[PDB]
RNA sequence: AUUGACAGAUUGAUAGCUCUUUCUUGAUUCUAUGGGUGGUGGUGCAUGGCCGUUCUUAGUUGGUGGAGUGAUUUGUCUG
């Protein structure tokens, strides 16, 4: 392809675990919201429970930093419920803070 | 998936071992099959290494030659 559609995410969660900072389960990305830490969090298109679904979009409400999207409950941790303590980034940035 | 543990229960035990309960741990481990791992388990009558004893004594081999069909002997001897 001409360029890359998004492998911002697939491109940064292999090298940002050179430094160690991704965070898993909904305990852990949970504290990971209730502190000063995470960044960029994500969560599945469909998942289940309206609550669960919600708590997400909720949590994040209060503190800030946003969710996205992604594709297929299977298939979202795979690239490395994600948390996320250039080159790659440059896709992302963009779209997250400015329209 | 596994872990740390207060105050009671229970226990010699301020070992959360296991609990009546309910907070936490974050893929290190658990679950089973194969296979490893470890032991002051057994065998010194499977062995190594070391020590004692035969032996505190003076003794012990093979080379060539001689004797004997041979085991062996002579050398290693009367004094």
């Amino acid at each position: 392809e001409v360029k890359d559609l998004m492998t911002a995410i697939r491109k940064v969660l292999k090298n940002a675990l050179i430094h160690d900072g991704l965070v898993r389960g909904l305990h852990e990305v949970a504290k990971a919201l209730d502190a000063k830490k995470a960044q960029v969090c994500f969560l599945s298109e469909s998942c289940s429970e309206p609550a669960y679904k919600k708590l997400v979009q909720g949590l994040c409400k209060e503190h800030g930093i946003p969710l996205l999207d992604v594709t297929d409950s299977k298939e979202l941790g795979e690239w490395a419920c994600v948390c996320v303590t250039s080159e790659a980034l440059t896709f992302l940035q963009n779209h997250i803070k400015t329209l």
